[PDB]
């Protein structure tokens, strides 16, 4: 049973830049699984997941308007949630 010692950040985009999410825990030796508003995507091409687990770390690309939501990670029993939303050109 761990915690959140640090929250994620809402922060802003104009699709095509790069979003920036970090959240520390408690206990090393663990993979949770950032989602926007909700939606458990999949590390692809737009998404760069880089965690050594005693850390966290999110990098999301060029971002579409879409993820006009906030950023949810979910881990053993830690929650955070930022504010993202993506602006036009």
């Amino acid at each position: 049973l761990i915690e959140v010692e640090k929250p994620l950040y809402g922060v802003e985009v104009f699709v095509g830049e790069t979003a920036h999410f970090e959240i520390e825990l408690s206990e090393p030796d663990v993979h949770g699984q950032w989602k926007l508003k909700g939606q458990p995507l999949t590390a692809s091409p737009d998404c760069e997941i880089i965690e050594d687990g005693k850390k966290h770390i999110l990098i999301l690309h060029n971002c579409q308007l879409g993820m006009t939501g906030e950023v949810s990670f979910q881990a053993a029993n830690a929650k955070s949630a930022a504010n993202l939303k993506v602006k036009e050109l």
